[PDB]
């Protein structure tokens, strides 16, 4: 019920990778935006994402990687300055 990135993200992501657990955090607040600009600027710049998916099976750090950054490359275009990933297999985690 609200259009913004995260749920973009959220979208994006629950689609292709259909993950058994997604984590899209965000800590824009913590290092971007500013009051004299609020409103008027996209503030939607800092994510944190867990990933945990059957499909990154068989794949080194580097390709799943470039698989997320890959699927966020139009956010990444429009306004998401910082990502930072952990993507694991359920085998993986708890």
């Amino acid at each position: 019920a609200i259009e913004n990135r995260a749920s973009r993200m959220r979208e994006k992501l629950q689609k292709e990778l259909e993950p058994v657990e997604l984590v899209i955090e965000d800590v824009s607040y913590q290092h971007a935006g500013h009051a004299g600009m609020k409103g008027r600027t996209d503030d939607e710049t800092h994510f944190n994402v867990k990933i945990v998916s059957k499909g990154f099976e068989g794949m080194n750090l580097v390709k799943r990687h470039r698989l997320v950054y890959h699927l966020l490359r139009e956010e990444l275009d429009t306004g998401l300055h910082a990502l930072s990933i952990v993507s694991k297999t359920p085998s993986e985690s708890p």
